[PDB]
């Protein structure tokens, strides 16, 4: 089984993906909006570099989606979730084939995101251990072995979940099919919104926030709201097993030293991405009548110190 | 008898000058404060009232530490902070075992709370005062004006001579009158705080910077929506939408825009906020009244996990 695939958002992982499944015989399509790599892989190839130092040269197809003419069976996404709209945007020409819209961006408003630019009984949730590093343009370094997770948004329509699943298994990325991925992706929304967030808010790090005297009942606060959205939305999810997860990230020797991903955003005058995270708890939980009004407050908080921070 | 004997507990620029006042008048004054160099001062030198004519005016007064204070008293009229209210209360429990007449002028909102676990809460009487006065040093207040106060009984059915009280201050020049809009319009100043202190200390900005905020209004919802709706459980009145004009007429330049509110300094200093007399008054009265107040009781929590982390 080969498909005609197109990789949307041509990071580490998605050129690590890309390469496996051409080397597989797979005809493959990396689309991204950074020229440096864009250009690089097309001038010079990608170089990708394993465990025993050696570099490897692949000769890849890499375009800006603007310029994509092709279409194609399945388009993998990995584009963030900020990105993704106007990467669907620049790709409409692209997308009137119907292709399979597989996501495997990190994040958890993606499925909303990709049902205005595609009918939603073509996207595919995903969740993976494969890992890549991103050492510079058209030059990847990677380590290891991994497995990915599919789950179809509408299970009792998606005709195409075996071919899917072929395809990525004759590429050695050991995919299988599961019903819990996009529980999965919650419970890692749970974990983020808790640390993003406060640590933006207190301008803190990860143990400054572990060792603070009411850590538990912010967390609670947040999560609990999460648990009563998830419920109505008949998504699993549990909130003490991510305030586990959340605990065990406060060591020095885990990431007790480490400023968080928005903290960052912010720091660089970045917009965050807070609008996927406590913001959509929020507005999900806002269209199922149940109240969220800590993670809608938290969300405003975020949005101001945004604007503040670029006077 | 007009003649009183009074303690003044807060003897900072408003209580001097109502010391200095009613002692005038002829009645006992004590002034009782916690700052050692303006007790030492006014007992080793005097109280020093500069007026507007530039003229420098001194008198004997009495000061001492409020763990000192052996005399007993007619009446008390409280000007200490919030957060300081409860420890001087404490240390003249000895003092307060005569049932005196205990009227608060102090600031902000959950004072009332406070002095009812140090006196029967029928002997409260709260108040507000457009008297000013200026602080220039140990011993030492500079003062312009005239001004009145508004007072009214916490128990207006069991306080029973309200008329009295009044004749004693104005006897003293002070232009005293009952009123009953007085815990209306502390609750009013308490609205007006809880949104710029609190937010302005969060996001360390000042007035204007907020009022530039795309979602100021939100924000001030947010807080104002319970505010009004713990009011109401409370049966005191308050408009939301008069303490947001309120608010909104601060944010020019030409009235408040370049200026940080007091929690805003109090946090830039690492000293404790009063947070819990504002967000968290509201907040812990609405559970008490079984009225929601999940904005309020987070903002209390993001104050206090700030000041956590100012002190490391």
């Amino acid at each position: 089984e080969f498909m005609k695939i197109a990789i949307a958002g041509a990071g580490a992982m998605g050129s690590r993906f890309g390469v496996k499944l051409q080397e597989a015989g797979n005809q493959v399509t990396l689309i991204d909006n950074w020229s440096a790599h864009v250009d690089q892989i097309n001038q010079a190839g990608l170089t990708v570099t394993t465990d025993d130092g050696v570099d490897h040269v692949y000769t890849m197809t890499a375009q800006h989606p603007e310029a994509v003419t092709d279409q194609f069976d399945l388009i993998i996404l990995f584009t963030k979730t900020m990105q993704m709209d106007a990467m669907l945007q620049q790709l409409a020409p692209v997308l009137t084939n119907h292709p399979i819209v597989l996501t495997l961006a990190n994040g958890i408003g993606n499925i909303e995101t990709i049902e205005r630019h595609v009918p939603k009984n073509q996207i595919v949730v995903g969740t993976t251990v494969w890992s890549s590093g991103l050492t510079g343009p058209g030059h990847i370094t990677v380590t290891g072995t991994g497995s990915i997770s599919l789950q179809a948004v509408v299970p009792d329509q998606f005709p195409n979940l075996a071919d899917l699943i072929t395809t990525l298994n004759a590429a050695g990325l050991n995919a299988s099919a599961a019903d819990n991925v996009l529980a999965a992706i919650w419970k890692k929304a749970g974990l983020n919104s808790v640390l993003n967030t406060y640590c933006t808010l207190f301008d803190c790090n990860i143990g400054e926030f572990g060792a603070l005297k009411n850590w538990q009942t912010l967390t609670a606060t947040v999560l609990d709201e999460f648990q009563a959205v998830a419920d109505a939305a008949q998504i699993q999810f549990s909130a003490a097993a991510v305030t586990d997860w959340i605990a065990a990230q406060f060591p020095a020797a885990v990431n007790g030293n480490h400023y968080p991903s928005m903290h960052q955003d912010m720091a660089n005058q970045r917009p965050t991405e807070i609008d996927f995270l406590n913001g959509y708890v929020a507005k999900l939980g806002q269209q199922l009548h149940v109240p969220t009004p800590a993670n809608a407050l938290l969300t405003q908080l975020i949005h101001s110190q945004e604007q503040l921070k670029q006077i």
